[PDB]
């Protein structure tokens, strides 16, 4: 369906970088809609949530503490395989190994520093959302331009 | 100071057309800072208190109508003289007298969907801020770009 | 009723420097609507016709000489106030004198060749527009982004 | 030999979305001349000969329904193996698929609304310009930038 | 004559924030001809000389001070009435005070930290040119696009 | 210690077509450093000992005439894994089949005329560095953005 969504978030060093524009740009002009968009400074808590996967990962340890060591803005988009196609514009985990014309690829270089991050799976952006968002922060009344879909 | 701030809000408008990423990219490229940043539906009640001194006008009646027809991403920024230097890059009330380089000047044709608002002054600023954000979805810890100040 | 037409030509200089999409994207981005468009070599009739008004300036003669060295897009926007509109994002005559942001003010540096030309009247449109393009080739149905006027 | 051409055509919804300057723009930039430009709304016999090859598929229906809905830019461009690049830069068919970079990857999310087609052979190509375009619509002294072939 | 040159120079800050093609590009797209190019730390001889008419001014200290704190991108525009477009395209002093469209008015908020510097008349040109290039490190074949002049 | 460099340079069509800004701009959205640029005339001597793996390649000819019919900006970005990220983004020999989104994917058409040059490996770096930059023509205080790296 047209209505499914995904997490993204602009980590620490994309915000500090001044690339908030940019990317929310970038998503609007494939066509998603932004139904939920938010700065904050995630709390320990969040963080270890949000990264529960990884912390018996040797990285886990500066993950979670440079994820909150300044403001984080994020966002929900929803659109049509949203989750799948935002991970695509984001590249891969390696900035340097990302093409040119993603996110990571025209803008990081280091995996510890890779600007952006976003739900990996439909299950995990569920989860992601609900995690980051409370219920009446994001909209219910979804209209995209009516030139987008058939 | 360095630390005055300003209140934006990208119209229903400005938010349909997907003009949300641009217009946040040219603030950030101007090296002001974002402090404050959440989408929303504006509320008959906020509507009126923000558009309060134009109650007895004339348009008062369609702008809060308007401006509570969809989504409104709300945003503070700051920085040195922010709120005259904001309005500059915005242009004057009619986007059709707006200069090229201006957001209104290069997006909008109507004076009724003039994409995006801002404070006029310090004082409205203040006003408007504290009217729109609760103080702890405002940052506090501000460090801008090292390079941007003397 | 705000249906105002106005007719644009991107000269020769302008389609040989691979201008052509950069400047309808500027029209299309303030919310003009593209009613008529097409490429053509200018005949010396055509030429002198449109410039009638020059006929005895000492430029005439390279003015209608060069218009038709090479092929022009002619296009038709339409639009709340386009013609006044069009003229101030093009600039003034000379490029150099044309303010940044503005077409000119971007591109040109000589009078002769200023990439870009346009009605300066709602009169001189009607009468440029009939004099460029068939009946058939301008649209009669024209819908714009529902959100540009209110 | 660098004469080759191929037929490009944004189809309603890319109009609608005003991104026709944007995608011409794509092509100017990468060196390929623009030897034939035109709007117009494509006739349901014009639309079926279009896409004749697709008169069986359970799609066809749609397509040519959806292909004369509205106005349509058909163009001509001519360069060195222009009719694979231009694909190429088009993306593929479903643009949820089409990478970062590539004009459907880039702007599109429905295969139904994928914003441009473009013809995917030299054979394919020769028949949709004669379809499209009638002899002295289409430039024969082409010249390009003489720093783009060797 | 269009052999007029200026002298430009990316200061610190800007060259720190990134800013070199950016503003390279601007120049680029208006015509003008790059005839000198370098970077380089100047040298606190250098900067006094080059801002010989402030030596007396309340800021010549921490000028000819950060001047010279890093790495600066100097070069030479050659082409009609460079000098003065150069400035125009740059802003005034105050960036808050430039408009938008202009360098300054688009990076800058600090006069101290204002991206960029050029000559404010052939008189100052030609004698910061000399002052900061070796004649064999400036063009003298200077051929520019056939379609910026008359 | 991540401070790789590569050599890249414009090659004359790139400098005559004013993508100079433009390509400098992409590598420093990138992130990497610029540590030395300049803008030059190769010398038969230097454009030989440039191509030199390949004097007894059948193109060695043309190629090297080409690179001194004109100016080339060389230049030196420092940054981790940049000789093999630079190359990426520059795409593949043939432009043709370079992807879009690289440079030249977006910019070029033929062989002989590809926009851009760059060391294809950090042997092959540092022999062109030291063969097109004196010492004292490079940064040795190299301060990147602290947001770069972790
Ligand atoms: N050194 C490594 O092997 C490694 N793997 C991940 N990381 C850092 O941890 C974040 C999460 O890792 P993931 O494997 O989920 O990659 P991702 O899917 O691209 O990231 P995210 O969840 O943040 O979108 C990554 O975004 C990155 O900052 N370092
Ligand atoms: N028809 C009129 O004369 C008129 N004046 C204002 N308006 C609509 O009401 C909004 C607020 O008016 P203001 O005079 O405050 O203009 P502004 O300062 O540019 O707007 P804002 O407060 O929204 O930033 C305007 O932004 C516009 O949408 N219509
Ligand atoms: N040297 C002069 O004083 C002079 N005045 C005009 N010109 C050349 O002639 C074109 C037509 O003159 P106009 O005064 O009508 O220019 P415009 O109103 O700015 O633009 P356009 O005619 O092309 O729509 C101009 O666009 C320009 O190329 N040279
Ligand atoms: N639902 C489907 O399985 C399907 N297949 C094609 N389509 C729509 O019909 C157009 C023509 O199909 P093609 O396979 O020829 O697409 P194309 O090669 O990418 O583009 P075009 O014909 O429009 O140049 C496609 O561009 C697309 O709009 N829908
Ligand atoms: N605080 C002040 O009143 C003041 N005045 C000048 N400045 C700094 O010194 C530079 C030289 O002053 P100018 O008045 O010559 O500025 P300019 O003409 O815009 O630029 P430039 O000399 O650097 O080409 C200025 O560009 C600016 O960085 N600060
Ligand atoms: N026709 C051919 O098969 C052929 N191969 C190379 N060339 C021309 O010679 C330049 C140098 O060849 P390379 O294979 O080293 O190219 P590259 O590695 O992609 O780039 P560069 O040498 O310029 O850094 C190439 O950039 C290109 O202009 N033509
Ligand atoms: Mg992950
Ligand atoms: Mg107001
Ligand atoms: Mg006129
Ligand atoms: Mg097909
Ligand atoms: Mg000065
Ligand atoms: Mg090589």
């Amino acid at each position: 369906v047209n209505k499914e969504r995904t997490f993204l978030a602009v980590k620490p060093d994309g915000v500090a970088r001044g690339l908030v524009g940019e990317i929310i740009a970038r998503y609007e002009k494939k066509g998603f809609v932004l139904v939920g968009l938010k700065q904050l400074v995630p709390t320990k808590d969040l963080a270890e949530s949000h990264y529960a996967e990884h912390k018996e990962r040797p990285f886990f340890g500066g993950l979670v503490s440079f994820i909150t060591s300044g403001p984080v803005v994020a966002m929900v988009f929803e659109g049509k395989g949203v989750v799948a196609s935002a991970r695509l514009m984001i590249g891969v985990t390696n900035p340097l190994a990302s093409a040119p014309g993603s996110i990571r690829g025209d803008f990081g270089v280091d995996v510890g520093r890779n600007i952006i991050g976003g739900s990996d799976s439909v299950e995990s952006a569920n989860r992601e959302i609900a995690l980051w968002f409370k219920p009446e922060e994001l909209l219910t009344e979804v209209k995209p331009n009516p030139n987008l879909y058939e």
